[PDB]
């Protein structure tokens, strides 16, 4: 039967009951012991609130803010005996005030992205900078250097980001072992950054392709994903965003840099999601990704930067998102920036409304010897049905990803703040496995140069066919 | 009854039996009196032989070429007893070739399209300039000056290019009238150009959504269309062209113009059918459209050209297609685009497989006292299925504008080489009316600059929200 792999020996606080909560809920019954009365959810929706009476969970129906998540959350994080554990599985609210205010209760912690509160991805006097997901992180890492050490919290450990960070390092590996490099694994961030320096990866992509496809067509002026729409569509509108390699020799008129932070990333002034970029995956093969900003593509790059002796970085790949969605959500984009604004309804498909589909997520690893290698998850929407419950397969690939970051907190509970870079790849990846479906690595001679130029002029780079210049879908 | 409008007595030579000729077949022998065996169809296909087989008509398995026209045409043309007529509803062959020769039999000829002999369209040494619509019009043009009247010959007559000349006329008309401009309705070129001036229109779009839908989700690797998948593709991988506004204050970079022929055109160095554009129908609202080239955004600015006693153009309204395919086309583009390659696949949506949806076809004139207006049929899959067999809603709109074609030409058939423009808007509409359901004039307040600027700096003329500067959608 399911491995138990750990006792929670104190309150499971979940916040936020949408489509990752209701896959991660299970997992956490499944995998974890505690006596069920210590779970609690919170979420201020009316349809969370019923499927939690259905699940036999505690519900508490109320939004989180800052005006009372301290009065909230105080209390049911300290209920006892033990050290209680933080699911943040919401939007809306502050990853950052909340992941604070866990740590200094002594409440283990987790979620999936750096989410700001209400008020702020909107906010009319935030310049396009002070919105980037770079800026968002700096916060957390800011707060890891004022509060060195301490409870684990672990920040943006998904799917994507979270699980993919793990699939970087497998697939440096794999690399390495491809090409007749044997030895030692690398174990600290700098050998990890000289590996991918070493073996001439100058980028990667989080290269995606959901193909899961409803038993109805796409309603007219609703948005449809396989996932958060508020959260898509929030992300989706934040800048175009991307770790920035020390290979590129071009970035737009558009691009901006920081003055500030860990210095991994550059922006783009227009929406992410109305940004396509050429890339690859297998089952897509040549494909169009959106442009979508996201916390790894920042992370990896900053995880994998060696730096000379004076601090100045010699080395770091590009790295960003390449997201093909849902063929209903690429229907949703187009309606959506076509009308300038969000349609009236959304909807995320349901396990029971999916026809068939999988959820093809990996990193694309380039630039190398053998010139692009994809690794990643082929989840199955059929496969998911089998071995976990109330979610699609962009659901389990999250919320098993969660699962694995919670097994690791509890096994490395006095870590500090910590990153999905930061985590045991290898003891991630046994939790997470059973629920990713196909695992595998695919190598491609598929470059962005492919079939270019075509009969117009266009601008690129012949001498480096995976620079931004030649990715970046441009007039 | 279903009116006869007039008797056949030659032969009648339908070149091509792919979606439109299998729509336009059943018109012409509802509509027209002659003997079934005076028809004779063309086609190299053997899902053509087996439909015009089951029809119980001539048919002959021949692609028409370069090579083979003359002697494979002349004896159809001329069979007799009176005076024959050609209906070329092809792909990969020249219209103007053949139109001409049809002229110089004597045998009446319509078409939907300036296409050019198999080899044009992907031809490398051809200048971009060359592979525009522009360019292929103006031959049609100069064949009229060296052989001016003579036997009827109808370019571009379908439903856009086509039937939309006739909804520009019928909305001028409309819009002079509500905006209570005097004078009588024009009868010449030269004031229906005067009229538009007058009215202060600044542009037009040809905007048009597609909502047909099917019962089966489009599958991967398949170019899914309601129409021609390879004519549609061709367009839209020919340069993004428009007939070009005196109230343009601005162009992109990469825009050019020519150095030669009516004037009224620029194109941009970049395939059409990746081109977007800011546009609106009434069911739609706001949406992008696709710029893709077409003749009637070239032919409609030139016809409402306004000139000075010197000849140089003073006033013409920018014209350009603004076309929202159906979804599962949405789709197909996004895919071919994104891969770089046709797919390897394609097909073309029977009314059988439609579930619903429309064809909402129409003109949006733009920049008067009422800011903008549409006019134009809304045809739907289940009114096309109780009126007229073997076609869905895009292919009736076409059929039955070939239709008005052909009775227009019958009525005047010594009127020499004649566009849409060129015809009785009065007499071809009073044919065309009863396929095309719901023909309605619809005002907005909607225009491009709605909601803009947002989030991120935008290059727009606030000046005037109609400039394409505002229309035409960035990378
Ligand atoms: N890293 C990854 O791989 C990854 C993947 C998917 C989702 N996410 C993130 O996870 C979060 C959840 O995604 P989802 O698909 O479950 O979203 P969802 O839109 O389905 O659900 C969000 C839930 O948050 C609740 N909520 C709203 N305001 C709240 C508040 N003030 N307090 C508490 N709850 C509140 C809503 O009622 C809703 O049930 C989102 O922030 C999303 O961006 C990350
Ligand atoms: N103006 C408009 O509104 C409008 C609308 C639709 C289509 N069109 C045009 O009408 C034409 C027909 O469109 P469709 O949807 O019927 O296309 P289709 O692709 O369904 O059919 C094209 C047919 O042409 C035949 N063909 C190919 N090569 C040939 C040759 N050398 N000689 C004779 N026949 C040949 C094919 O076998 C096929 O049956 C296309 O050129 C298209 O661009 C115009």
């Amino acid at each position: 039967d399911w491995p138990v792999y750990h006792r929670i020996d104190g309150p499971i606080v979940m916040i936020g009951f949408g489509s990752i909560g209701r896959g991660t809920l299970p997992l956490i019954e499944r995998h974890f012991a505690f006596d069920r009365s210590k779970l609690v959810v919170i979420d201020p929706s009316d349809e969370a609130r019923k499927l939690a009476e259905a699940r036999g969970v505690r519900f508490i129906q109320q939004a989180v803010t800052r005006d009372n998540y301290r009065e909230l959350l105080v209390p049911l994080l300290t209920a006892g005996p033990g050290q209680g554990f933080c699911v943040n599985l919401s939007v809306d609210t502050s990853s950052l005030d909340i992941m604070e205010l866990a740590r200094e209760n002594g409440a283990l912690y987790i979620d999936t992205v750096v989410e700001p509160w209400l008020g702020f991805y909107f906010d009319p006097d935030l310049k396009p900078e002070a919105r980037s997901n770079y800026a968002l992180r700096e916060t957390v890492l800011a707060a890891r250097r004022n509060k060195p050490g301490g409870t684990t919290a672990v920040s943006c450990c998904g799917a994507n980001p979270g699980m993919v960070s793990w699939f970087v390092k497998q697939a440096l590996v794999n690399l390495a072992a491809d090409l007749g490099v044997t030895g030692e694994e690398p174990t600290t961030r700098e050998e990890w950054a000289r590996l991918a320096m070493d073996l001439g990866v100058k980028g990667i992509h989080i290269a995606e392709r959901d193909t899961q496809r409803a038993s109805f067509p796409k309603p007219f002026d609703v948005f449809v994903n396989t996932w958060s729409v508020e959260g898509f569509v929030s992300e989706g509108l934040q800048p175009a965003e991307l770790g920035w390699g020390t290979f590129e020799r071009w970035m737009p008129d558009n691009a901006r840099g920081h003055d500030s932070g860990c210095g991994a990333g550059i922006y783009l002034l227009q929406p992410g999601a109305n940004t396509r970029v050429r890339s690859w995956t297998p089952t897509a093969m040549a494909q169009y990704g959106f442009l979508v900003t996201h916390n790894e593509s920042i992370s990896i790059a900053d995880f994998l930067t060696v730096r000379d002796a004076a601090g100045q970085a010699v080395y770091r790949p590009t790295c960003h998102y390449a997201y093909h969605p849902c063929n209903d959500a690429v229907l949703s984009l187009h309606e959506m920036f076509g009308s300038g604004k969000r349609q009236s309804d959304w909807r995320i498909l349901d396990e029971t409304e999916i026809v068939d589909g999988i959820d093809e997520l990996g990193v694309l690893l380039y630039g190398h010897g053998k010139n692009a290698y994809w690794y990643g998850s082929q989840l199955s929407i059929e496969e998911t049905r089998r071995i976990a419950p109330d979610q699609n397969a962009t659901g389990l690939q999250v919320s098993s990803a969660v699962l694995a970051g919670m097994v690791w907190a509890l096994e490395n509970p006095n870590a500090g703040i910590v990153e999905a870079d930061d985590l045991d790849f290898r003891r991630c990846l046994e939790v997470q496995t059973p629920y990713l479906g196909p695992v595998v690595g695919v190598y491609t001679d598929w470059t962005p140069l492919a079939g270019r130029p075509g009969l117009f002029p266009e601008d690129i780079d012949t001498s480096d066919p995976w620079q931004f210049r030649n990715v970046l879908v441009r007039d």
